[PDB]
């Protein structure tokens, strides 16, 4: 609660990889000049979290994960101008400085103030803000929401509408904005199209919102996981297809269903190989790819550049192409309106100190989003 | 010679791969409904018909090759509209069918009836139309310019101005069309934009072409032939390297030189591993990297796909996005009335006969286009 000394609280330390989160006491330091310390108020757990423990996401540990929250601000530090306390708020795990060369660019989000390109697990000024023991722990793409209270850099966090519902809005600090921009923003879903949507997770399902705002034609959810195929239903897929039910490779199957290719596909799940079937799977002369997921640390894929000398789009982006601070704030306002949903994201709802069994329902595949309350 | 039936003449038979044309005598047999024989006045010698030789660029052999060139109509077959014997023309490797699906899309124009994704080396009925000695002879991507006289089916052919100059406008066949295409219409480069450009061949050259007539505020050229150099910064480039100058990989001589990475890059060698190094050196969140060269056969390249994941974007054409019947007829008017000049691309200009000089000339790295004249 109140203050401008160290604070003491619990977080969810991860010490060692595959290794279950350990909630422990912390100690958050007090806000410098232009960092603000926000008291959390619900955290939903994105796959992304999951490949820091698994290893598969490379950053520095001891570290407290987390980055897709909504919370109020608790302080303010020296020369903060954009919150103010009492303010709800949502830490940006993609920054937004408004000076570098991609800020500056009308298209371009991915930040040069990033901690995600090559990770220090740290504040701006190269230093942390938590210890456990006795010991400092790292910050996670300088949001670290897994923790009752965190400070973000004011280039990382964004002013929220204060009749806003922080236990719903908090997907737009992740999962819906990443899923949903990718369509919209990244990859510009035309009307009439007929798009492929590798993954039916959180972010999935949001990409699929997306190509229905897009005026898309046809929507194909692709997944492993049968059970998905309901709420890919419920949010717009107009049909759903299991790879595992088939005796050919599913882009001959996803070429032949769309005759010839489809239009936009997109792959959230993160792995070499549906990468590379997804971008065959699309209009080898004018279709676009656009690659969501998280793929392995250190690993290459192979492909056949013919793929793209006939005229095929292949994209990356991170956060939806979404400029950050500009973008969260505008969302939640049309969340407001009533412009989309996300309750169907949201499958369960757990207090933080349940947090390794929200980890167990997502790898194991009963759920979508579930969301950590404080 | 005129005609209403077979005509007799002489040509460059590639019967096996590295080794010599052999100019003999072929029987052109007469155009069937809805095919055009025509009389070639001049061909320009492309990279794409030596990978040919090479057996970079798989099609069935015997073969003759040659994809871009400029005649006259010398007959037309039962149906034809579009073309009248007298006519000058252009043969198009990239057919416009205008019914099929990418036809019909604004934005395609790899036409679903080209001859280069599963190359047969025959014509739209599956029949060559050539024999020498006394076996047929196969088709190149539907035009064989190497011959002074070809038949091409009416959606290869497109009709250009009567007062053209051929032994000029047979490089809108293929060479300039392809890059200045490449940086117009693929890549969309944009005014103040600094560019890079892997090859200064032909058809590296007309990209640079392009990216000026863009606006460009930086063009750098990258060749490992520094003769190459002086012709570059004459037709636009600002800056010119030479990777093997440097102890660093060009990537990072590149990334460092244009302040974290330039705008596009365009690979224009047809190499799978500069088709990446182009893709790095360009800027993360935004830059966009096109694929104009053409790499051999069936190899894949390897490439770590955080690339796209910061928001690169991967792109690839063929004849410059071009759709080849109507465009054609407009970038020559565009030539009538000086808008671009194709001089500084010609080096030399050798009789037809003189074909196996032309390849040595292009594989001893001192030529750009040289013009064979019928
Ligand atoms: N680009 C960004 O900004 C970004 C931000 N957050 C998350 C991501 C990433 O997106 C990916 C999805 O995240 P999430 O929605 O939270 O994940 P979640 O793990 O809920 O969904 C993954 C889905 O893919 C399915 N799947 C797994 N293997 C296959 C397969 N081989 N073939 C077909 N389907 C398969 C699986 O069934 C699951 O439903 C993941 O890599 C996460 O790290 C990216
Ligand atoms: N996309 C299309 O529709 C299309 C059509 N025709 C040809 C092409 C292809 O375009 C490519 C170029 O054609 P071109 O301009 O006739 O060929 P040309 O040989 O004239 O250009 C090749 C140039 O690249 C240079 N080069 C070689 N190695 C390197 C290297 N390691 N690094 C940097 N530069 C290097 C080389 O010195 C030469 O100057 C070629 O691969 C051809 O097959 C594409
Ligand atoms: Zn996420
Ligand atoms: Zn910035
Ligand atoms: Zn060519
Ligand atoms: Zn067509």
């Amino acid at each position: 609660s109140t203050a401008g000394k160290v604070i003491k609280c619990k977080a969810a330390v991860l010490w060692e990889e595959k290794k279950p989160f350990s909630i422990e006491e912390v100690e958050v330091a007090p806000p410098k000049a232009h960092e603000v310390r926000i008291k959390m108020v619900a955290t939903g757990i994105c796959r992304s979290d999951d490949h820091v423990v698994s290893g598969t996401l490379v950053t520095p540990l001891p570290v407290i994960a987390g980055h897709e929250a909504a919370g109020i601000v608790e302080s303010i530090g020296e020369g903060v101008t954009t919150v103010r306390p009492g303010d709800k708020v949502i830490p940006l795990f993609t920054p937004q400085c408004g000076k570098c060369r991609v800020c500056k660019h009308p298209e371009g989000n991915f930040c040069l103030k990033n901690d995600l390109s090559m990770p220090r697990g740290t504040m701006q000024d190269g230093t942390s803000r938590f210890t456990c023991r006795g010991k400092p722990i790292h910050h996670f793409l300088g949001t670290s929401t897994f923790s009752q209270y965190t400070v973000v850099d004011e280039i990382s966090v964004a002013k929220i509408d204060a009749a806003s519902p922080l236990e719903k809005v908090c997907l737009i600090g992740c999962g819906f904005s990443t899923g949903y921009g990718s369509a919209v923003k990244v990859a510009k879903v035309t009307q009439g199209s007929t798009c492929a949507v590798f993954g039916l997770g959180g972010v999935g399902l949001s990409v699929i919102m997306g190509c229905k705002a897009a005026g898309a034609a046809r929507i194909i959810g692709v997944d492993i996981n049968k059970d998905k195929f309901a709420k890919a239903k419920e949010v717009g897929a107009t049909e759903c297809v299991n790879p595992q039910d088939y005796k050919k490779p599913i882009q001959e199957v996803l070429t032949e269903m769309s005759n010839g290719g489809v239009d936009f596909s997109f792959e959230v799940i993160g792995r070499l190989d549906t990468m590379v079937t997804a971008l065959s799977c699309c209009q080898e002369a004018y279709g676009v790819s656009v690659i969501v997921g998280v793929p392995p640390d250190s690993q290459n894929l192979s492909m056949n550049p013919m793929l793209l000398l006939s005229g095929r789009t292949w994209k990356g982006a991170i956060f939806g192409g979404f400029k950050s601070k500009d973008s969260v704030p505008k969302l939640v306002a049309d969340f407001m309106a009533k412009k989309f949903a996300l309750d169907p994201l949201i499958t369960h709802v757990l207090p933080f100190e349940k947090i390794n069994e929200g980890f167990d329902l997502l790898r194991s595949g009963e759920s979508i989003r579930t969301i950590l309350t404080f």
